[PDB]
């Protein structure tokens, strides 16, 4: 009998600001831990319309949301009920650089989320600042202990418009409230993140992930 339960209901606001322009958003939505989705409604509260590329905010927007077979230690279900946190560094090929950070609680059967996100150094005439991202690409991000700490690395990029990517490395260091979680061995996490709908400024965006760890192999 998991502190987790099978459907579980998310809440969260994010604070944060990108090249100087501040904003608010919140979000409301549902995942099914044990079968690693989540899916939420997120409505910009200050600051929009947006004048940056909202996918580079949508990882931001828990990876006890993640399938995890019996074989790998599940450091984030592990961490409930008093949670974890997560700090996370987006590298951009174009100089831009974002550091951001989830504070990720359980109160009853809801997931709370205080996340921040600060993005600076993204060129004025680069996709991010002119809207020109369609999609993070599907990506597998490699788990392991860097300095006695959980430490998740992703090379990925965002597809633009006119078949070009935009490559980003991701750095994510997760570590649980609770003294005494037994980090887990190495391992990876394939994901999927969409925007499912959104409004025409990206004032109200749907999001859906999709997360499995795996050890590498078929079986």
């Amino acid at each position: 009998m998991s502190a987790i339960k099978p459907d579980m209901k998310i809440k969260l606001r994010m604070e944060g600001n990108v090249n100087g322009h501040h904003f608010v958003i919140d979000g409301d939505g549902t995942g099914k831990p044990f079968e690693g989705k989540q899916s939420m409604d997120l409505e910009v509260k200050e600051g929009g319309p947006l004048p940056f590329a909202f996918d580079i905010l949508t990882t931001a927007f828990n990876r006890v949301f993640a399938k995890y077979p019996d074989n790998i230690q599940d450091y984030f279900k592990q961490s409930f009920p008093k949670g974890y946190s997560w700090e996370r560094s987006l590298t951009f090929e174009d100089g831009g650089i974002c550091n951001a950070r989830n504070d990720i609680t359980m109160e009853g059967d809801t997931f709370y989320n205080k996340v921040r996100f600060y993005g600076t150094n993204f060129p004025a005439n680069g996709p991010v600042m002119q809207k020109k991202t369609l999609k993070w690409e599907p990506s597998t991000e490699k788990m392991y202990v860097r300095d006695g700490v959980l430490t998740g690395d992703v090379e990925t990029a965002l597809l633009l418009e006119g078949n070009a990517h935009y490559r980003c490395d991701f750095r994510t260091t997760y570590k649980a409230k609770e003294k005494g979680v037994k980090l887990p061995g190495a391992h990876f996490v394939d994901h999927c993140i969409e925007i499912l709908s959104h409004d025409k400024d990206y004032n109200k965006v749907k999001l859906y992930e999709h997360a499995v760890a795996h050890s590498g192999l078929p079986n």
